[PDB]
């Protein structure tokens, strides 16, 4: 199955992908799901062939709702490139803008803790038995990052303190710089 000539030249113009590219992601896109429509159960399914043993189930609907850029219910391939775009050859402001928008859980600009510990209780049940004191809980780990990134103690990240708190911390940068998950 290929892409239609006048679609990969425009996913090409919005993305970090040569024309190339964007086909060989639209054929493994279609392998995995012929229908071109991917559902959150499939998506589930896929971030478990990454992480097996652990429970990704509750971490991948989450990011499933950022790739669902229209909230419709389900992924096409226009969004699929365009978040794998983003994620894994964005620029550093770029990627953190789409994080911003993954914990940002009711979009209403600012990331609450209740919502980072919605998204880091996820992350937590996807590693699992795959750390620290002081950072061993969920609840940890959300107090660090809102001790380093809130500045004004209202108990909310704008997007603001979430950039310039994530850009002072190097292990933050150095997960976020890497290009097609290497750096
Ligand atoms: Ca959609
Ligand atoms: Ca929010
Ligand atoms: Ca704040
Ligand atoms: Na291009």
């Amino acid at each position: 199955s290929k892409l239609k000539p006048e679609v990969v030249e425009e996913l090409t113009r919005k993305t970090y992908f040569t024309e190339k590219e964007v086909q060989q992601w639209y054929k493994g896109f279609i392998k995995d799901c012929p229908s071109g429509q991917l559902d959150a159960a499939g998506f589930q399914k896929i971030y478990k062939q990454f992480f097996p043993f652990g429970d990704p189930t509750k971490f991948a609907t989450f990011v499933f709702n950022v790739f669902d850029e229209n909230k419709d219910g389900r992924i096409e391939f226009s969004e699929f490139i365009q978040a794998l775009s983003v994620t894994s050859r964005g620029t550093l402001d770029e990627k953190l803008r789409w994080a911003f928008k993954l914990y940002d859980l009711d979009n209403d600009g600012y990331i609450t803790r209740n919502e980072m510990l919605d998204i880091v209780d996820a992350i937590y049940q996807m590693v699992g038995n795959t750390l620290p004191e002081e950072e061993n809980t969920p609840e940890k780990r959300v107090d660090r990052i809102f001790a380093m990134m809130d500045k004004n103690a209202d108990g909310k990240l704008t997007l603001q303190e979430f950039q310039e708190g994530s850009k002072a911390d190097p292990s933050i940068v150095q997960a976020l710089s890497l290009y097609d998950g290497l750096v």
